[PDB]
């Protein structure tokens, strides 16, 4: 593998590559059920110790049942559009039973509903075989026939799971994310992924990566009735997969040279994630919500910006005329530190003491005032201030791109110090404006001179 | 059972499991109309039946003159030279009163004409019974006895026939394709196919699929002399029936190696519909000259090429040595899509947007730049750009043929660029004329010592 | 509306610009039924007239319903049109979904329908010869002894069923999938309802309200099933996605140098003729002409008969040399006479001996061509005659422009300009010009 | 269930009508018990397995106990535990008030007496505060009966399997609970069935001293009210567990509320940087309060059920009723709207109650479309509505969003987007914040400059 990093010493960021993208386009929702047995109620004359414990089981299981039935009852979306779909849908009246009448001979269906969806239908548990079988003789007469301790032990076990899916939505109100292991076994997430319609490619890449598919999962909770408990997981699908990422990391820019609380401050603000998605680039501005497992780059495009390709030129060349390279700008001369993919960028401005250190050797590099970078080769810490940033250790080539910081070529009279969300552009706009002033006022006094 | 099978070498698709019907010849009968002659009122009375009857005998006798001005890589056909053959028969002197003697006593007869040309004919339509026995005589008379009132709704309607026929001549300078209902009821078109000699699997054939036989059928308007009314129908006889076709897709195939247009770019070029046919292989390069109705595939040979059966290695190998696949080189960076018989080719090309999607689902692929392919199985829609294609949703087994895109083994500086209509062999004799130039050329620049 | 038009002396190309968007982007089905009786030929042993009459009617909607149940059983892409509506169809197919319009229609003609493979449609019962025939003509003739029919029932019965047999005809002879959609599909009142019951925006429904005709042109009318005394068609309309953004239309003719030795000129023709359409932040790009239809200064166009290009294509009309787009042109050595009438104006390319006029229809000869590619508006002009061809300008009133400027054919050396080229491009023909004039500057210092 | 939604073309903004307010205005507090052993640590010999599980067991009761004392020590659960114009507030605030009074000599004991006959009963503290008080675990009665002669004794006597197995479940809730607590320093939200069950909670919310629609509101909306619950351990001592449980108090309900959307209003008159942005910026959940307009400008400490909203006021801001009239004419002399500027030009979509709103910008691909009809409207540059009439989906880019399928009656207000009113050439476009007036003054400003400058040349 290669995951490569370059450090723009001209803008003070860092763009790390090499990167391959799997981003959710799409959504596969499945009803889940479990299957009750909740016609059952325990009376009768016996006593013994081992029935106490089965009727204590008894009443976890019908008060389960009868809290389930009450609880059934940037760009902003709902991303749980599709299961809420699949949900509605079981209300219509013998839906839940088109579930039931598949799930009879084996406990994994394909069952087409009224919507024109056909969706994988999987039996779960079979709570309403266990209890009717091995539990409802013994508690119906009276002469309540003392069952074996395996009975006591194997019926709390399986009501387990039951009672964990009614705590997880009194809390959650139906509707979790990540899908939890009681929701869903990770044994029961394989098996569904090997019966999804779609591609190789995809099927192994969910497997690989259960873990990721589970964050990126909705399980919401659908229907109790006609003895079925069904409750629907709305699970990724990766349109995109294996085309380009980088990620871009951005760290102040300021001036050195003047030596009080004045300097100017310029920084690039579009820091983040970054993936060509079908011509265009997918852009993640919360880099927070892309996972990434090995060199694999795990997005929802729900939140993303889709933005030209010419953006990649801001890495390039920061003043080129294609792009308008979005800035900020501020007068804080603040000393702090960036870690890379594979490196570390730091911001020593003031006072500060900036080091890189080793684990072996200690201090190995003092940092002047202005922006640098160091890579993940022979660094182990990064000391900015009062702060030990650890440094990322993945293996990669990382490389030093030298240029004049950027911000030296304003001039700090009529910079707009102050500027929030501008860009390359906006800034000159407002310099020029600037220099409106100058001239119109300068040959104003030229009248009489 | 309809099979596909998608060869990613040479970015085309091959649709097997088709049934041929292809036009071998033609049938030519003859179909009479018996008429009145002209015979203006001349009858006085002023009943509004009078005026309604005289009315609908100028729309007969204005007929009547209507007709009397009608009277008087591929092949080049002629096709209908079958049909005008047999009307221009009916023009001698002495031939149309030999249909008159066979049909006095049947509406159906075989009758020989002078040039050897002996086909069946019919009599559809007899005006002249009913004008001479129930309406003239009322109407020639001097004073005119004035009629029924169901004869003249029923003489509306019995004449109906004849003046939409001479409507349906009049705008399209006498011979019409489709036949339709007015030149032949679907009835005596039934009855015609009991009395071709086809075999009998071919008699079932055209009257299941009537609308094909019509549309694929003519009707010559020919004489009306004598009292008789007489026109060519041209029907389409199917001697090669039941054997195998199967469909070529092709769509371009482009490097995308370089940014900015520095690609080349092929295309197989014989696309179309290929049927076994007497050892051979017929090929019909114009998707339009079939139809298709079920799994069957109904063509016209006129429009078709004889081929070798060894054409059909080409979707094996397209290297192989037997057979020369003709293919055809430009530098089309543009996107486009293919829709299969169970599937959809996609060629994404410079920075398109480009995605196969389900309407449940969403976005389900997002195609890189190159020739890719999808399946029904689990999608409704294909969209390049702005266009949006639906796929065709029928049950079928399509396999997808891994495989290195042929345009990676050309090298882009030896590669004529713009061959309309080239083939392997013709390029890879440019490929070795212009690789010999250079290397003389260059070898000669080495003795300058 | 404001039509203005742009004739670019240095590339033989006019651009009509002004019109405005209508493209279809999507469809909508409906399912239009003819409620039938089904009822067999009749025992009625009966002789009167109006009796014959009503019996000849009778057969004919009888050899109507079977003829009906026989029917069942270049650098662009390819699809399938009706493959939306095809989808309605065999929904219909399935045993429970003919009941289901039915029940939503024994009590009202039209309705809003959940067909059970996820679809909402209209549905329309547009003609009821069940009942008609149940009820006037099945009690009079199920009886050996015939009451006679009145005679207004023989006009009116032949009336019904005059629609039935048409809309029989049609779907006989067109495979069962037709277009334009006829009034007998769907007569002109019960489309505007259909359009008026669309759950399209209200401005749509104007649009297509006031252009009928181009609705029918790009609608199909599939033949779907019969059961349940129930004959149902589904209509497939459009639904133009992209209304009222900017569309050009280019016209492109034979740019050739005029220098006299008959064979010896090279000649070169843009090659992108066709309409234009702004859409979604690129450009749609009719290549065929059939496709796009206009009416008033509206341009229809199906989106799937289109090439997407990049909006940088608009530069190849500024400038044909311009760094970002390379402009399709092709080249040849045959050079004819030929004009290409634009929307208000007439591109007149004269070559050879052959005479060239624009003249009026009182003055005469208005203009005389010089020989290479030349104008000429639609003002005060009515006819052009290139050689023994008299085409007539259009007169639709607009304001055209002449952009001079210099031929780019003359920018070319004769004898390295590559005359074979049928689709080639600006920079296509500039690789192949510094090639051939690399060969023979390599033979040059190779004869050193 | 009459949700009515409107959208205002020339502010780029809609507004969802027809919801009920349910806003968290204050808080109840209670206490919860749990009867504890002082079982010394097993003081014999025995190897028998089930000796093992059960001395297994004690220690998992033991070791959580002391765990529990750590917590309630080491703090205590005493803790402090915002956008640009709101407050601060401190959640805990109320229940650790209560915690820190069982703190006190003898409100232990008060309790411990007052649940003796009963497992559920009323205190009042010693400051005149009435907290209900309920046993929800009585773990000293088993382990000191059931449990302690096997283990008080010189050799152990064998236990059964039973009583080996009823005691993992007993101590069970206890772990638990101290799990719950450990891993949060003592203060919990929401509140579990652990901590508190649907049986103990639906029994609390009756006995509480609220109205009968309160009652109504909490006993059908439980998960609400565990979400908006804390749980916050206070003492252990006197062999008695007890932690503060502070819920929810709804103190106004079934007023009328709406939502507001925005999106960016920019001028398509030109191309690239020559465009300007206004958008509004007072978006979030606005309720009638008390004659007050209460304003939630997070739409997030908010949660919505069918037809009805619950909010937190600690989130709020109050307005007067007139703040509305910006939805009618953002040029109101009433009240100054509160907008933004910028030129950012970045196509966006918002979905609202019933409809989407898509700022199209620059070259997106902005798409409505239809599970089996396709694209129903492509977006041209600008701000436009669509409604979920037969609407499914809206893309904006490669950016794929569901539209609310809900039940209700959509109305598009036409109008002039007040974007084109505004002078390119003298606009400001820094504001993060700023309201119609300054927007005025600073064009007052520039455009009287150009006044004066006139004049001198």
């Amino acid at each position: 593998q290669n995951i490569t990093e370059e450090f723009y010493q001209s803008t003070c960021s860092a763009v790390s590559k090499g990167y391959l993208s799997a981003l959710r386009t799409g959504w596969y929702t499945s009803v889940i059920t479990i299957e009750l047995s909740n016609i059952k109620e325990p009376k009768c004359n016996g006593t013994d110790a081992k029935v106490k414990l089965i009727k204590q089981e008894l009443d976890k299981y019908k008060n389960a049942v009868t809290e389930l039935q009450l609880l059934m009852q940037l760009g902003v979306g709902s991303a749980i559009a599709s299961g809420v779909a699949v949900s509605k849908v079981l209300h219509l009246e013998g839906e839940v039973n088109k579930i039931k009448s598949a799930l009879l001979s084996t406990n994994k269906a394909v069952v087409s509903l009224s919507n024109g969806v056909s969706v994988l239908t999987s039996k779960v548990l079979d709570l309403k075989n266990y209890i009717d079988k091995q539990l409802l003789p013994i508690v119906n007469k009276q002469s309540c026939s003392i069952p074996n301790i395996e009975t006591v032990i194997e019926f709390q076990q399986k009501n387990n799971r039951l009672l964990e899916i009614t705590r997880e939505f009194s809390v959650n109100a139906g509707v979790t994310t990540p899908v939890s292991t009681y929701m869903l076994t990770n044994s029961e997430l394989l098996s569904l992924i090997n019966d999804m319609p779609i591609t190789n490619d995809q099927k192994k890449l969910m497997s690989n990566n259960v873990p990721i598919v589970r964050q990126q999962s909705y399980s919401i909770m659908s229907i109790i009735k006609e003895e079925v408990l069904a409750y629907v997981v709305q699970l990724p699908l990766y349109g995109v997969i294996d085309t380009p990422c980088w990620k871009l990391h951005t760290s102040p820019l300021c001036t050195t040279n003047t030596k009080e609380g004045s300097n100017i401050c310029l920084t690039r603000t579009d820091r983040g994630w970054y993936c060509d998605n079908a011509g265009s680039v997918s852009f993640f501005p919360q880099a927070e919500t892309c996972k990434v497992q090995s060199n694999r780059v795990f997005c929802d495009t729900m939140n993303s910006l889709t933005l030209p390709p010419e953006v990649n030129l801001c890495n390039v060349d920061i003043f080129n005329p294609k792009y308008d390279c979005k800035i900020m700008t501020s007068k804080t001369d603040v000393s702090s530190s960036v870690i890379t993919s594979l490196g570390a960028i730091v911001s020593c401005y003031g006072k500060t003491k900036c080091t890189a250190s080793n684990k072996n050797r200690g201090i190995i590099k003092t940092f002047s005032n202005g922006c640098d970078y160091v890579s993940n080769k022979g660094v182990d810490t990064v000391s900015v201030g009062n702060t030990l940033y650890y440094v990322n250790k993945q293996e990669g080539k990382s490389l030093y791109v030298k240029g004049e910081p950027i911000i030296n070529f304003y001039d700090p009279l009529v910079f707009p110090s102050d500027e929030f969300d501008a860009s390359i552009s906006q800034v000159n706009e407002k310099i020029n404006q600037s220099l409106a002033f100058i001239r119109k006022s300068d040959e104003l006094l030229s009248a009489i001179g």
